[PDB]
């Protein structure tokens, strides 16, 4: 009986049962793309633990739920007319049971892309459009602002650490990634474009953490106490970036994601941040 959705057919797009193209009650299941429905004016009645835990996502979804893909009861109960997830979610049919779902596939349209293909979805291209507009203005402007600072070559890495463990990010694996390497272009030292690009991200020991760090480290963290013994060690002090203090550390709990809202508060950061270091 709903109004359906155009359902284009786009790379990493898998819709199940007819998708409705003005859903009323949204239930979102990936972090990931909350923010997208967020932005194009979706009524969210259900939203992820890393939804509620994003301080500037949470403040807009309030009424929503948190609820995870085994909560079978408590999605039915929200009566949603639509359910979003990510592709490796393992209990898609029970979830298309309650309502229609659209999973997506990571990585396979960019950060950018995964908000006009919504507008074709929902036929909200025009939201879309004007938002994606004022994006590329503003950070090709941020850009020459922060270059102003830094230089033109300046190479920028993105890290993140998660319990023990210390990880490297490419352009479009989040903690950063997509503001500082798509919308600033910064570039990367060599040794991150040909080790960590393509794939995404990747495990390092600490011992070579230098081996991958040039003018400027970006680390996304949960908390401010998981990075506290490598940022006092000798190791991390030897490194000219940290020296210099060009190291900027950023909440991973929104930092994590892409989508419009996140951004926004990532990308006045990221640009106060680099003004920052040369105070
Ligand atoms: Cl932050
Ligand atoms: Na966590
Ligand atoms: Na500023
Ligand atoms: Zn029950
Ligand atoms: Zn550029
Ligand atoms: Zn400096």
């Amino acid at each position: 009986s709903k109004s359906l959705s155009p359902m284009p057919q786009i790379a990493g797009v898998t819709y199940y049962g007819d998708i409705p193209k003005q859903p009323k009650r949204v239930v979102s299941l990936a972090s990931t793309y909350t923010g997208y429905l967020k932005k194009l004016d979706m009524n969210l009645v259900g939203v992820t633990s890393y939804d509620k835990k994003n301080p500037i996502l949470a403040k807009t979804v309030k009424k929503a739920k948190q609820v995870a893909a085994t909560d079978l009861e408590a999605i039915t109960t929200l009566k949603p007319d639509l359910i979003v997830v990510g592709s490796t979610e393992e209990n898609i049919k029970q979830l298309a049971e309650i309502a229609p779902v659209i999973s997506i596939e990571y990585r396979k349209r960019d950060y950018l892309q995964v908000l006009s293909d919504f507008g074709r979805i929902f036929n909200k291209e025009g939201k879309a459009k004007k938002w994606l507009k004022d994006w590329k203005t503003k950070t090709a402007a941020y850009e020459k602002e922060v270059k102003a600072v830094t230089g033109d070559k300046a190479t920028f890495t993105i890290m993140g650490l998660y319990e023990k463990d210390v990880y490297l990010f490419g352009k479009d694996w989040g903690r950063g990634g997509e503001i500082i390497h798509q919308a600033f272009h910064y570039d990367a030292p060599e040794k991150v474009k040909t080790e960590v690009f393509k794939q995404g991200y990747l495990s390092l020991s600490q011992e070579v953490l230098p081996d991958y760090i040039g003018d400027y480290v970006v680390i996304a963290a949960e908390d401010d106490k998981t990075g506290s013994a490598l940022y006092e060690s000798k190791l991390w002090q030897s490194i000219p970036a940290v020296k210099k203090h060009h190291v900027i550390k950023v909440n991973a709990n929104v930092f994590y994601f892409t989508d419009p809202l996140s951004l926004e508060y990532q990308l006045e950061t990221l640009r106060e941040a680099i003004l920052s270091s040369e105070n």
